């Protein structure tokens, strides 16, 4: 754990998570002359690795879904061969990511449902995509064999898989608007597939992390009504093990400069500071993001 060099866990290359981490390393290295941290952004599997290596030391700060923000910590359901991180600490929550389904024009898939049966890319070993696609499938009483073909693309090579009819759907915990969706309905014609029923409504019900969801109408070519599902929170997540002082500059470097950074990706665009303190976080806040929270009044 370096005082003057952090690492930034996030996902693929046309998620948000990844730009997510370039602009809040942008906000943290405009002032490296005088807090001397230089801050630096890794493309990963996601939410899971993510966890997994602020825990074996390789990163200092990662972007994890609010459920596994939760498992994480307590080390439970995706996280309990693991066991608990009780190190894991909350920094802040950032925009929301609906459980996206994205399926072929011609796939047949109407609801989430409609999944079993079908090729699914559910989603790369490391992702918050698949540990959450694990929660549906116990839902609907699925595991990998309901599927035709359960595949594990890691995001960026979705899109081509979809439109090269390699599969049927794939499934995409990610907040809007993304690349990844743009491209397979911009570019090869996909749909954005409603999640709604009695299993969806028991997992929202069941679970104070899990909140319906819409994708308004004309985020994307083609999806013309809106698109109803549930979803997470985006959060920053560290360790204990980073420094107070560390974790104090990233939370004001964005705090501070709250206008800029709800400027560049245009998923930040509604953020709330008074949310991003609370919303999605399950977990202790760092004491260096607690002690800027003080300063700046957000807590008492
Ligand atoms: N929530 C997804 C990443 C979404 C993104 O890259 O923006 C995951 O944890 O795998
Ligand atoms: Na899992
Ligand atoms: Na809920
Ligand atoms: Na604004
Ligand atoms: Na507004
Ligand atoms: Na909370």
């Amino acid at each position: 754990r370096a005082q003057d060099f952090i690492t930034i866990g996030t996902g693929s290359v046309t998620g948000v998570y990844y730009p997510t981490g370039g602009a809040i390393c942008k906000l943290v290295n405009k002032d490296r002359k005088d807090h001397n941290i230089r801050c630096s952004v890794e493309s990963t599997g996601g939410s899971i690795y993510n966890v997994n290596t602020i825990r074996s030391g390789e990163l200092d700060f990662g972007i994890v879904q609010s459920d596994w923000q939760y498992h994480g910590y307590n080390g439970t359901s995706e996280f309990a061969e693991q066991g608990p991180y009780k190190k894991l600490r909350a920094v802040f929550s950032m925009h929301t990511e609906p459980f996206n389904i994205i399926a072929r024009a011609d796939s047949g898939i109407e609801n989430v449902k409609d999944l079993a049966g079908k090729r699914v890319n559910i989603g790369n070993p490391g992702s918050g995509d698949r540990a959450t696609m694990q929660v549906v499938m116990d839902a609907f009483g699925w595991n990998n064999d309901s599927f035709k073909l359960a595949a594990e693309l890691k995001g960026s090579e979705r899109s081509q898989a979809l439109c090269d009819n390699k599969i049927d759907a794939f499934i995409y915990m990610v907040g809007h608007p993304n690349g990844a969706i743009k491209e397979a309905t911009t570019s090869c014609a996909a749909k954005l597939v409603p999640a709604t029923g009695p299993e969806i409504e028991k997992i929202v019900a069941n679970n104070p992390y899990y909140a319906y969801s819409v994708v308004p109408a004309g985020m994307y070519s083609g999806t013309d009504q809106e698109v109803k599902s549930f979803g997470v929170a985006a959060t920053l997540v560290t360790t204990e093990e980073v420094s107070e002082a560390v974790v104090y500059n990233l939370t004001k470097a964005v705090f501070e400069n709250f206008d800029t950074f709800t400027r560049l990706h245009p998923a930040f665009a509604n953020l709330k500071k008074e949310d991003m303190v609370t919303a999605g976080n399950s977990i202790p806040l760092h004491p260096g993001a607690v002690k800027y929270y003080k300063e700046a009044g957000l807590i008492k």
